């Protein structure tokens, strides 16, 4: 389960690049500097849709919900984040500049170096690469475990850009979901994984002059924490942060995540109704004045953005990441 092939990737209107049997069309494109649209990079949001003009591809997730029942059954529309090339390809997609990697993405061999209890639910995993850890606050990595070849999943970085090559992620204590590269044989010090990134365009925006509100459900606390840290570093203003954990009062040691608890206004929502009703109650009609960042389970993120827009928050002050 080790050899891979390389093929030509022609994107109509762009320079002929390369693609392969070893990575998705998304990352090959992005790796080539092309702004192929994407958000989730994991088969759910539908944003990376392209039309297969010619050539043959293989899907990592045939049931991927980002592709509608219609599209899965009729025509030549596929998802770039889920598809590998099995020959030279010609595709058509609306390329945009805002998706060009801020920082050149790469395939990195990374070793687990530290694991520690974040919360009753969250486990923090710190890995090291031979290369500097270079990423913006709010970006993610796609993570693979050689045990499971076709099992790429997305995880927001929790720490910050450092020259020591450290990448931290928050993962679930209970192995739920379904398939994950975080087998328990891989949550031990010395395990080797593969990080692709940095990915994502929902990173922190400086110079807004607005206050930050970070909303993180479940493992989305990684993203929420990286934005909160970066806001405090920027302005020293108070950052309001809301998060969901199922057990009452499971505090996170904010000094271990390099965050000053002063300049930090934390409200936990114990996992009736949920997190976006706790935010709406607490802040009322003041939300439109904040720069808002969310992460979490797709249903939670979608409900919250609906609440936000319904409460008059400009679309361009809302930033999010939801992975499937
Ligand atoms: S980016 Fe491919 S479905 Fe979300
Ligand atoms: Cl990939
Ligand atoms: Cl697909
Ligand atoms: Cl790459
Ligand atoms: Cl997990
Ligand atoms: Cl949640
Ligand atoms: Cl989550
Ligand atoms: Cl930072
Ligand atoms: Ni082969």
């Amino acid at each position: 389960h080790h050899h891979h092939h390389h093929y030509q990737l022609k994107i109509e209107g762009q320079a002929p690049g390369t693609c392969g049997s070893d990575k998705s069309l998304l990352v090959s494109a992005l790796a080539n500097g092309i702004g192929l649209p994407y958000e989730c990079a994991s088969g759910g949001c539908g944003v990376c849709k392209f039309e297969l003009l010619e050539g043959t591809v293989q899907s990592m997730w045939p049931d991927a919900p980002g592709l509608s029942s219609r599209d899965r059954e009729k025509g030549n529309r596929h998802l770039a984040c889920q598809c590998i090339a099995l020959s030279d390809l010609r595709i058509k997609v609306a390329v945009q500049d805002k998706y060009i990697p801020a920082i050149p993405i790469s395939k990195m061999e990374a070793e687990v170096v530290a694991v520690r209890a974040l919360t009753h639910d969250l486990l923090s995993v710190k890995l090291r690469t031979d290369v500097p850890a270079n990423f913006l606050p709010g970006q993610f990595c796609l993570i693979e475990a050689e045990q499971l070849p076709g099992v790429v999943r997305a995880y927001s970085m929790a720490n910050s850009m450092n020259p020591d090559g450290f990448w931290e992620f928050y993962i679930k204590r209970v192995p739920t979901g379904r398939f994950s590269p975080w087998l328990f044989e891989n949550r031990k010090v010395g395990a080797r994984l593969f990080l692709t990134g940095p990915m994502g365009t929902s990173f922190f925006r400086p110079g807004t002059g607005r206050k930050s509100l970070c909303i993180g459900g479940g493992a989305g606390l990684s993203y929420a924490a990286a934005i909160a840290r970066a806001s405090i570093r920027e302005t020293d203003k108070p950052v309001k942060l809301f998060y969901g954990s199922r057990t009452p009062r499971d505090a996170v040691r904010w000094i271990d995540i390099d965050i000053d608890e002063d300049k930090l206004e934390v409200v936990q929502a114990v996992t009736i109704g949920f997190i976006h009703q706790v935010v709406d109650a607490a802040l009322l009609e003041t939300l439109p004045e904040y720069e808002i960042y969310l992460a979490g389970p797709p249903p939670m993120v979608d409900a919250t953005v609906r609440m936000l827009l319904g409460k008059g928050v400009p679309r361009d002050q809302i930033h999010f990441d939801a992975f499937f």
